[PDB]
């Protein structure tokens, strides 16, 4: 028969092998892991309050006529500060798509400032990649921003940027003060408030996230670590526990903060990762920090500011091997460079609760594109390099063409989050480095046993997946061009020190 | 039904789609691509050449007592010069395999050394990536060194090499005089001249050879460039086109210089992709060089020395995109960082010749690994976080390693070139950002015409390789955890600028 | 006959040759330059605004007292957030002066955590520079707080931290508290706020000022660029222009604006060297930007904020070649590398006002030096290979140390901003990288003409500086026999 | 009373104090150090050589017309292999001499490619730096393939190279051939093989060598650590002891290898400093190699081959601080990064010898310079910010240039290794921070006894050098009001 498996959407997608028995200790991010924003109420806010602190600073008043459109953005775009455009790349840095501002450029006039369709894309200094849920409004302002200033009669389109007169506005100088605005709508709190102020509109909530978690302070500890202060964390969290019931309904009510064993606001990631800041104790009831632990009774409160990671794994007697880290964030090879061991990762993609849906209910798609392939191999199929013929298939790629667009704009106007056609996105590569397991939500968790064994699918190279594992009887003998006409004891158990 | 293919020895495997009707320009290495050197043959000789050399300079006499064993090294180990470790690492530097010596170090005692099983592949001073298939001796050599000097008492051995007395002898200095005795077995010219003095044993002759080159010729330019002199070129090529007739039988033979429009010797690859040195015009009739281009008569030879990539490009009219350069070696992002168009790439890895016989004759392997991961879901089956089982997989898990080992072993000692159970290897990795197509060698193009479309197999993640383009119908409402509770005009055809 | 020479305290010392006859255009930053800060008042504002910083988020109430010791902190210092060292090296790295919180330590230890005596200051994770007057009060307070934790007993002194309890605290992480907590002081206007609120006892005075940046605005353009806002600008240049005459005797008072041909607020430097931010217009009545210039009687006005260093250039109609870039700040050599000629440059530098003193009023000890080097080359004067004479010297050398430590002394703890002994400081050799001109303030332009060409001074080396023009076999393992 | 100096010919130069004294081992390079090769015939040896094998693959006959000109080079110039350039650049990239070809190029082009008259040396696939003395003839060869062909009519000039009809010649490219036949020349022998044929014409050879040699023997321990292999080695040191008697008079000879306690050969430096290569010995009558040391009689022997600065140092019982290794060659940081003490240097400079001829022999030209700066102070001694005389200087301007330029041609077309008028080279950079002490050959350690107290000198900056001790209201804008 078939392997048995969950339910699509309550599946846990695994990149490397996990024994979830191990986990001894479960980590939380705040910010899009427990507390998710609403799609697309707090993308919008988040550009409003941009584009509002754009104007005050001298911006056009034509930008508050911007509206968010959730259609647009696709998340891991690149964006060029010297041609200012939105790259979506490959693994790479090969190009695969290429907006400057609303326009969609093909690939012969893509060379002509790419002339490989290649980006370097370690250079910091020129493309700057927007990764985060948060970057999503401004990659949607950035576009908005280069189309405007393109088609206002105002200013004068350049290669590098536009002329206002005699003044030259780089696209390096306006992605500044986009990135500007956005660090200040964030650090001035603004966006915060506006959240606050009204959660139900902008923040989710789920009964199951109680049950979840009371279930993981079954079999281990459960921490959070978080940027945000103790104040906004209160705020938050208290709305995500608010059920007339506990973990399971007829039960008490209790507290989100009995929920967790260890609580960490201004933790100051990515930084926490490295050496942080020193480690201070929180006093929820007065507010008072104290750089270290408390002496006295007051040791038996569980809030926490700055520290590092190192530090909090001590203060729950975690080595790291025993922490499973659930976040929205893909960090670089900070973790795994320490001399110390790193924490297993989960890794919540929010947009793959629609890209699911995508793979399922237009299916119709990719079977027309799979016919299309096998008639396309069908046209060739007896042909060598003797062979004249050079068959039509200027229709049939055509028609390939007009439908992979179409599952494209299934999307959104840039395309899936992980592929574009046959290529990974940057995107997808930094998933399958980063994280372990993967999901749309860590609620996932909920239809898995703490004992599961969470077996990696092999990622199959083009000889894997198009070979079959059936014997092939060849008549001719392999050209030795191929086989190149083909002591130590051999190892007698498993020699794979990585388990996956 | 099912998508017709090529018999599975036969296949060009395709990273990224090629329109082969667009290829005008045909370019070869040498080594390892027209000139296929027999294994295990030629590593045996060239490990003896380089122990032979290390002797001379000192290291002691029961280095001649070393065998090459053909069925310990893979190619693409990363040598750890600190430690003294071949490493089998994935694409990201999470180590799979680890062998100090002969001694294959299981998982938990390669956590002293390596705390997060992780190195920092960039490390170039301690981290040497033994890529090329002349590194195959190189990587055997270095494991029989240390597998000596830890068995021989005459030497004491330390975390990071041995002690000779009051003497210490760093791995990474033992690795110096390993990596100048092959440059100087193959700078020399022992090896060649070995090489040349015995063609039959050393040199790979295949007939069909001159015919997928003529057919080449029939439609486009083919050209030569070649790290090596016109000399050894000359000989090795005479043999590899020595036969009664020329591209067919019953057609007279005609000489190799015939089938190439460019013959490019000594190229200082790497450094010819960059601006190399000047190009001088060889005189095949004298010998005699001369930079730049013959005035007179002589200017219809075809014989060329040093010059770039670039150069040779301009002389044969050909633009980056007509041309397909077939080789053995994984090159930087030297190409396409350039303002100049890059040479589309075949790579030649002959090892897929003994792969796919694996893959296709050991399928009662695959098939068990297949059942027992079958029987692995159904254990866990029904169960979710309210579950208190742990279902008993202890004997099912050591058939899974047992499996997993005899799969390994059937490549070799290190295991397959590709993967390392669930994990792509580097390596893998490498072929994947280098290569367009790939095969065991370029004359499987014999196999197809020169007006096919190659077009790429998607590589799959992990959610889109275990969930069917099945509708699934939920009973339970979507966690708005995972959907977040889920203008600019949408481009009407499609955005894709790289067309793969 | 001897050259003349302007007298000391009223030089502009050359490191590179520089025609003033060339520049047309005078640029400012103001803080530290225009606007310099009383000292110590200054630095023991900001740093009693660190301390109360630090401890309302939860550092001990001691630190509270600390009292800012002018005394100890030399400019430019190295802060290896390693092992809690401040470090005085030299221009290659070399180890000079290592203290650890109070505590100077010899040279023999000084190689238990410093081997070779030297760092690697490429290690930018690592090592902290303090090169800036504002970075005065945090290197002060960094010693302190490593001698506090050092000397208390609720903690555990060790390598790279401290223990309180079984809980570790580093250097590096309380190095990343008194960064975020200095940036906090500065960027809350906590600081600029105090200041303002008493100018008198903050910011220096003088009517030279508006009479020199007159005279400039007379032989070409003058602008000002501060990374400051336009409020704390308008306050800060009011108090130093507010006098009752103008610049000329009897003449009437105009406003400062009046002294320049551009005013750039909101600078953003470093950054405004690169491509810097969208440049917009200032309406200083309203208070309101503009991207670009307004678009109607506005667009007189010369106040403008954000923006780039080529922008303004191109604004004032002046190449690079024209412009005397005047400022308190040492900048990388990251302005060279445009493919447009960048500016030239005039570092301010006010320690310079007392080191003068120092090298003037303190002759006597560089006299004894000298006379001590003087009697020990004689004790060696007719020694070669061939002697075995190993002349007893230690009380010359004992006498030597005390001597040098007792010039030292008289710059303070951590002696001279420029060199210990006979090597020069990393902070010099950052001066004669990036200094064309320098002096204690850009007021000792007042005493010379805008014709006038600065000549650089040989900086000789010691086959040069020690021995003679005077005319005097040779080997030929020396000659390669010429 | 004035200080007591040797004879300026006889000194060694003091960068950084150092107490002979505490010096027990002492370590040569052979190479320019105990071998220094005579000048100009080596290098117009190796010159020669690097054009026949140029030639040989295939550039042009004409080539073989250059001859090599010892009066242009000077040591650390920095060919830009993208428009052709060679480069004599101060300690930040500042340009001061440009040549392309043998045209000089004055200041206002140079600014076209050079539009800050900077370049980044950071950019090391662009710029190369020409340091070494085994470099002077190939920084002529660039300068006369460069101007070959600019003036060949086969050819057409362009920017970053030259068109051979419709082919494009880089420099780059050309740079590269050049590169790759240096090293030819010297790893093919061929250019020891013609010195070892004829040690007279190329080799110095000076009885104070031995002399120096057996009195450092006699201290403590001496040792040789070169790249050449032992063949070699042996040639060159037995004709630098071929003398009829010993060291002593009337002393008998004896063997070079007898003033060794370690002789090392086949060094591979750099690499040598750190991990190098395992450690062999030398059997000297055979010639064979071992690992490690002769398991026998033959552990007495003390040739050894390739192993590590480390290696050598604990075989001697040696470390760091007890050793002054004595080369020509400059070496980067990036042995002082080691967790033991490194070596302290001395650095032989050869070009010292005639540098120190110009310096004494040419003081007429200095005084001319100096009362030309005299002068030209008294000329705007009466002149401060309220003046508008412009006092006519052209004429005295005119006058510093044509002496200035007559000193540079003193050192040769592309003046002193050292600097170019006020400015010091990247060279002269080098020196200061990698040699302890140096002089124009180690012989001058001759001069100097073993207890020899090596103080350094003072290099002063503007405001040390202009200003005198002697004691003379302030602004408060330099004095920050103290």
């Amino acid at each position: 028969l078939k392997k048995y498996r969950r339910e699509a959407y309550h599946r846990v997608f695994v990149n490397r092998s996990l024994a979830m028995e191990k986990i001894k200790c479960f980590g939380f991010n705040m910010d899009y892991t427990l507390a998710v924003y609403k799609s697309p109420e707090y993308e919008s806010l988040g550009f409003e309050l941009t584009v509002e602190r754009l104007v005050s600073i001298g911006y056009p008043q034509e930008l508050l006529s911007f509206a968010y459109d959730s259609t647009f953005p696709t998340r891991g775009l690149v964006f060029d500060t010297l041609y200012g455009n939105l790259l979506k790349v490959d693994a790479y840095g090969n190009l695969l798509v290429c907006a400057h501002g609303f326009n969609f450029i093909r690939g012969p006039e893509t060379r002509e400032q790419y002339p490989n369709k290649f980006i370097q894309r370690d250079d910091t200094e020129r493309f700057y990649i927007l990764n985060t849920l948060f970057n999503l409004p401004e990659t949607y302002l950035l576009a908005c921003l280069v189309d405007f200033f393109t088609n206002c009669p105002r200013y004068t389109s350049c290669e590098t940027g536009f002329k206002d007169g005699d003044l030259f506005m780089s696209y390096r100088s306006m992605f500044q003060d986009v990135r500007d605005a956005v660090d200040w709508v964030h650090y001035k709190g603004s966006l915060k408030e506006k959240t606050v102020e009204n959660l139900e509109k902008y923040v989710v909530k789920d009964g199951k996230l109680p049950l979840l978690l009371s279930r993981m302070k079954e079999v281990g500890k459960v921490f959070l670590a978080t940027n945000s202060d103790y104040k906004y964390t209160d705020k938050i969290m208290t709305y995500l526990f608010d059920f007339p019931h506990g973990p399971k309904p007829g039960s008490s009510h209790r507290p989100w903060q009995s929920y967790f064993d260890l609580i960490l606001v201004d933790a100051r990631k990515p930084l926490f990762f490295g050496e942080g800041t020193v480690l201070r104790q929180v006093d929820t009831k007065t507010g008072k920090l104290k750089i270290g632990t408390y002496t006295g009774p007051l040791q038996h409160g569980i809030v926490y500011s700055g520290g590092s990671s190192d530090t909090i794994c001590d203060l729950l007697g975690a080595k790291g091997k025993d922490i499973l880290y659930i976040g929205d964030h893909i960090f670089g090879d900070i973790l795994k460079s320490k001399k110390r061991q790193g924490w297993q990762t989960f890794l919540v993609i929010p947009e793959l609760a629609q890209e699911l849906h995508v793979w399922t209910d237009k299916s119709s798609l990719f079977e027309e594109l799979q016919s299309l392939d096998i008639f396309l191999a069908e046209l060739y199929k007896h042909l060598d390099s003797s062979s004249n013929e050079r068959p039509d298939i200027s229709s049939i790629q055509r028609r390939i063409k007009k439908v992979t667009h179409d599952m494209d704009m299934c999307y959104g106007m840039m395309g899936s989050l992980f592929r574009s056609g046959s290529r990974q996105t940057l995107f997808a590569s930094q998933v399958m480095r980063y994280a372990d397991l993967y999901a749309a939500s860590f609620i996932n968790l909920l239809y898995y046993p703490f004992s599961y064994l969470f077996r990696a699918a092999h990622v199959l190279m083009p000889h894997e997946s198009t070979v079959e594992h059936t014997h092939v009887d060849i008549n001719e003998m392999e050209s030795p061009l191929a086989t190149r006409n083909r002591f130590p004891l051999a190892p007698q158990e498993i020699t794979h020190c990585h388990d996956e």
